[PDB]
C-alpha cells in the first residue's frame, strides 16, 4: 500500500458513481435527440442528473449547463461576459492572483491580445485571503465580471464570495443610476463542492464552475449560470446541433452525465460527512506534524481568522535540503504533489500561489501539499508522517 | 423485438470499448498530470490510445489531439484557422473559407457566426444537384487571395455521398505552389470524417488533409473524439480555443478523461483490425436492403441514396415513398419495429421541415418532404432487414387507409 494523499489534484470514483456510467454505457446508449424510446430514455438519466446537479448547489435544474470540465467552465464564463459587453472601449475584468490555470491564462491572453483588460488583485500577504475592498475598488464602469474562486487549491483558503456578491450587487443599484449594467460574479467552486457546502442562494453568484473530478466523480463538469436567458447571459464558445439549449452543443455524453449526476447526489446525501472526516483526520495530521518536527515545520494552510477546507495541509520543513519535490522523491509510501498537478512539470519551483500568499521564497521551495479524503484514516496518517521523517533525515540529516 | 436502423445518429458501444472504460475507471483514475506511479499508469493508457487513433487513419501518435467531440474538433479548426490568419499578418484583412452546403450544423453554424460577426468571409460552394457532391472545380473556382482553409465532409451523414477529398487535396497542393510564388498563404485542407470512421478506409497520406475530425460514437466508440493535425508544431500550427494547466500539449487543456480516452482507443483498434469486414457487411445488407424495398413498393420509392457516378458510405439508404401522407415522421410514428430518423439526429425538434440537404442534392420538395434515412450496422441482418420492409408496408397502409 501507498498512502493516497492528493484529492486535490483527483479523487478516484466512488463505486456507486462507476456502475451509474457503466449502466448508462450499456443500457442508454441512444442518442438522446432522437424521438424514438432509446433516445428519450438517455434524455431522462440527463435530466435526472441536471436536477442532480442543482439539488448539490442549492440552485434549479434549468441553471445548470453540462461541459466537458472545470477548464471549459471557466473559459465559457470569460468567454460569455466578451461576448455580452460586445452585444451591450474594451471589457474589464477583475481576479486575483491565485487562480487556478484555467481563470488566469485565458484572461492574460485577453490582455495579450488587447481584447479585454483584467485587474489580478493580490490576496493579502497576511491571511492568503483577497480582500473585498481591493476588489469593489478595482470596479471601473467597463467591468463586466468579477471571478474569484471559492477555495483555493493549494492553501485551502476560503474566499469571501458572499460578501463579495452582496457588495457587488450594491454598487449594481449605483450603477444603473448612470445607466452602467451590472458587473456578474463568478466563482470557481472546483474545490469547495463534497468538502464544504455550496449554495448558490448563499453566495450570490451569477455563475458557478463544477468539476466531477474533485468530488469522486468523472471527468466532466459543468456550469451554473443564474436564471439563464432571463436573469443571466450566457453566450456559446460552441456552434453546432443545439444540445443544452444551443449554449453547449454536441451529443451529450450520457454515461458521464448519469456518473456527474449520481457523485452529485453522493455530495447531496454526504457533504458533512465527508467534511467532518476530512477535517478529523487534517487536524489530527498537523497535530502529528507538528509533533514529529517542531519549530522546523511550518503549515502554510494556517491563516490567521480565516476558514480553510477540511482536508488540506500544505507544509514547509525548514532546511535547504528539503525542497518539496526531493521530500516527496524519498518517500516510500506518501503520494502528493508540491502544489497543482498541472504545475508537476515546474516543481523544482517555489509555487507562484504561495509567493502570492507571502509566504517566503525559502518557505515556498519546500511546499508539499497534503489534501485527505473521504477514506483517509488515522493510522495512514501516522504512516506517511513516518514516512516523512525518514525521507527529511536521508536529506537534511540531523539537527 | 426492435430492429434500429439509426447508426448515422450512434452507435452501441462495443462490448470490448465498454470493458476498456470500465477498467481505466477503476484502475487508472489518477491524475495523468501526476508525478508519481498513479498518475503515469493513466498516461500510458491516453498514449497507446492516442497510437491507436493514430494507426485507424494512417498518421502518426503526435498528430492526434483529444477533444470532447466532433463538434469540438470541427469548431477548433475553424477557430484556429482565424487566429492563425492573423499571427501570419501580424508576424508580416478577413480570412476567407470555402466549405460545401451540406455540412453538419458543426461546421456550417460557427462558419454563418463568423460571417455575421464580420470575422471572416466564407463561400458555402453548392453541391451537384445531379450528384449531391461538391465539385473539385467549383472548390477551386472559389479560391481568393485570403483563403486560408476549405472544409468539406467526407462523407454526408443524410446521404452517404462521399465527397472527393483527396483530389480537393491534390489540387490545392499544386495552387499552393503557385500562391507561394506570388507570396499568398497557403490553402490548409480540412476534412469532417465523422461519418467514414469504421465504414470505409480512411488514411490521412491519401486524403492529403492537413485536419480531420474523429468522432467516436459514430465507431462504436465513447461520445468523446480527436482533431488529427498535419505534422502539428512543425507543418500545421493549432491555436487553442480552450486556455488552462497544459494538456494536449496546450492545444487542449484540462485533466484528461483517462476513461473515454481509453474507449477511444479500443475502438479506433477495433476499426484497424475490422474495416474491412465492417464495410463489406453493411454494403450487403444495405443493398439487400434498396433490393426489398424496391420489391415491396415498386415504382412507390425513390432511393435518395443513388447518385450517378459517386461513391456512398456502405450503410446508408434515403428513401421516400410516395403520397401525400407518407411524410417521413409520419412513417415512422406508424412503425412498430424499425427505428430510423428523417435526417440528422440534432434536426429532430424539425421533423416536418423537408431536408435543407435533400433539397439542395436536387431531391425535388415531394421526395424530401417523405424521406427516411436508414443506416445499418456491424450487427444488421438480412433477416432483419425484412422485418422492418414488413413494417413499413403495414405503416404505408395504416396512413392511407380508412380514417
Ligand atoms: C456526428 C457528426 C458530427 C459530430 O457531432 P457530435 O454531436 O459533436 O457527436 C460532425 N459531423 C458529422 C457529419 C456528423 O455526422
Ligand atoms: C481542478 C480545478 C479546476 C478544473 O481543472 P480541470 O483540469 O479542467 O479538471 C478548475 N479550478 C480549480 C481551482 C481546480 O482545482
Amino acid at each position: 500500500r501507498k498512502v493516497y494523499m492528493d484529492y486535490n489534484a483527483t479523487t478516484p470514483l466512488e463505486p456507486e458513481v462507476i456502475q451509474a456510467v457503466t449502466e448508462a454505457m450499456k443500457e442508454a446508449w441512444g442518442n438522446p435527440s432522437s424521438s424514438y424510446v432509446a433516445g428519450r430514455k438517455a434524455k431522462d438519466i440527463i435530466n435526472t442528473a441536471r436536477a442532480s446537479l442543482a439539488k448539490m448547489i442549492g440552485g434549479k435544474p434549468q441553471d445548470i449547463i453540462f461541459t466537458s470540465g472545470g477548464t471549459e467552465s471557466n473559459n465559457l464564463v470569460i468567454h460569455s461576459t466578451v461576448r455580452c459587453f460586445h452585444e451591450q472601449t474594451r471589457p474589464h475584468f477583475i481576479t486575483c492572483t491565485v487562480e487556478h490555470d484555467s481563470i488566469r491564462l485565458p484572461l492574460e491572453h485577453l490582455v495579450e491580445d488587447q481584447v479585454a483588460e483584467v485587474t489580478f488583485v493580490p490576496v493579502s500577504k497576511v491571511n492568503g485571503q483577497v480582500e473585498v475592498e481591493d476588489i469593489l475598488a478595482a470596479v471601473r464602469p467597463t467591468t463586466c465580471l468579477v471571478t474569484i474562486m471559492l477555495a483555493n487549491n493549494e492553501t485551502g483558503v476560503i474566499m469571501p464570495i458572499s460578501e463579495i456578491s452582496r457588495r457587488i450587487k450594491a454598487l449594481n443599484q449605483i450603477r444603473a443610476a448612470s445607466g452602467l449594467p451590472r458587473v456578474l460574479v463568478h466563482t470557481d467552486a472546483a474545490q469547495a463542492l463534497g468538502k464544504r457546502r455550496v449554495d448558490v442562494e448563499d453566495l450570490g453568484v451569477d455563475f458557478l464552475t463544477i468539476v466531477g473530478h474533485k468530488f469522486y466523480g468523472p471527468r466532466i463538469g459543468a456550469l451554473y449560470v443564474r436564471g439563464v436567458g432571463k436573469l443571466t447571459p450566457l453566450y456559446p464558445m460552441l456552434f453546432g446541433g443545439g444540445q443544452e439549449r444551443n449554449f453547449r452543443p454536441g451529443t451529450e455524453n450520457t454515461p458521464m452525465i448519469a456518473g456527474l449526476g449520481k457523485a452529485a447526489d453522493l455530495v447531496s446525501e454526504n457533504c458533512e460527512t465527508y467534511e467532518a472526516h476530512m477535517r478529523d483526520i487534517r487536524d489530527y495530521l498537523e497535530e502529528r506534524l507538528e509533533a514529529e518536527f517542531g519549530k522546523r515545520i511550518h503549515l502554510n494552510s494556517r491563516f490567521p481568522g480565516v476558514e480553510r477546507l477540511p482536508n488540506t495541509c500544505n507544509f514547509s520543513i525548514q532546511g535547504s535540503q528539503l525542497r518539496g519535490y526531493m521530500v516527496l522523491a524519498q518517500c516510500q509510501t506518501l503520494l502528493a504533489s508540491v502544489g497543482a498537478s498541472c504545475h508537476s512539470d515546474h516543481e523544482d519551483r517555489p509555487s507562484p500561489v504561495l509567493l502570492s500568499c507571502g509566504i517566503p521564497v525559502d518557505v515556498a521551495r519546500n511546499a508539499v501539499r497534503l489534501s485527505v479524503g473521504r477514506s483517509t484514516t488515522r493510522a495512514e496518517v501516522d504512516l506517511i508522517v513516518q514516512d516523512l521523517k525518514q525521507a527529511v533525515n536521508q536529506l537534511e540529516g540531523p539537527v
